[PDB]
């Protein structure tokens, strides 16, 4: 399985912390991102290291690295992370607004809340109001006072994060989350369905549910062209993405409220 790390540009810049890494004994090669970095061989626990620790980076897939690229946050925007422990992708949409705007970050557990804040803490993330609440009641209080945001990360759990009857629950779960999310975006406004499963039942079936139980929404096409070196085509609906092995399983799709 392949190992990646994700450069913070909040904290470094790419070819520093490349040039640090190298000089320790660490093989880093080439991504079709200028911050993000395969690690061919370490000498170290890629999450050990003073670097790591600092905030200069984080490990994560590098298929885990495409939904925050394509939601595309903006400097300002006001965005919500539905599911967002342990923070890869939180702080990931945090170094692309630069610490600008707003990301609400929510996360059900108690538990994972814990490493969620340790991410952004360690990842030196200052634009992030972190939420413990399970989404589902947490939106009745966004709605009543119109929170509404400019763009949506709904990365959803999967069914890998843990069968027949695992698949379903997760799709369920995942149906729910999305309609949820549609109803907190601003008209014109952008979100990004993605989640660690490349079953068709966590994929196309969760967007094709979305497309039939609403009016309101649109299907945005992403391209599969611009993520170089990944084993990433289209969907079985046109303009979504399934990553497939060797890369992390992964499906990526983006909508649009009308
Ligand atoms: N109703 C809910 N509200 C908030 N978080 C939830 C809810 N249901 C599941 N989750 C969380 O969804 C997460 C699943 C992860 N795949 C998310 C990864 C995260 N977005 C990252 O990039 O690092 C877990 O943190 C679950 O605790």
């Amino acid at each position: 399985k392949m190992q990646f790390i994700r450069v913070n540009t909040l904290k470094i810049n790419p070819e520093v912390l490349k040039k640090r890494l190298e000089n320790k004994g660490v093989v880093l090669e080439k991504t079709f991102l200028d911050y993000a970095f395969e690690v061919k061989k370490s000498p170290f626990s890629i999450g050990s290291t003073p670097e790591y620790l600092f905030g200069y980076y984080m490990p994560q897939s590098i298929s885990s690295m495409i939904p925050p690229i394509v939601l595309n946050p903006r400097e300002d925007d006001f965005i919500l992370d539905m599911c967002a422990a342990p923070g890869g992708k939180t702080t990931h949409l945090a170094q692309l607004m630069k610490n600008k705007g707003t990301i609400v970050a929510v996360e059900i557990s108690k538990t994972r809340t814990k490493a969620l804040k340790s991410n952004i803490n360690r990842m030196g993330v200052l634009n992030t109001i972190i939420i413990n609440a399970d989404m589902r009641k947490y939106k009745d209080y966004l709605l009543k006072n119109e929170i509404f945001f400019d763009k949506i990360l709904l990365d959803a759990p999967c069914s890998g994060n843990i069968s027949e009857e695992d698949i379903k629950y997760c799709s369920l779960r995942q149906k729910e989350l999305i309609d949820i999310g549609i109803d907190l975006l601003k008209k014109d406004g952008e979100l990004v369905y993605s989640t660690c499963s490349m079953e068709v039942e966590e994929n196309e079936e969760v967007i094709k549910y979305i497309l039939q139980k609403r009016n309101d929404v649109e299907l945005i096409i992403i391209k599969a062209n611009e993520f170089k070196g990944i084993n990433i085509k289209e969907g079985y609906i046109k303009g979504t993405l399934r990553v497939f092995p060797p890369n992390e399983p992964f499906f990526i799709a983006k909508l649009r409220k009308i």
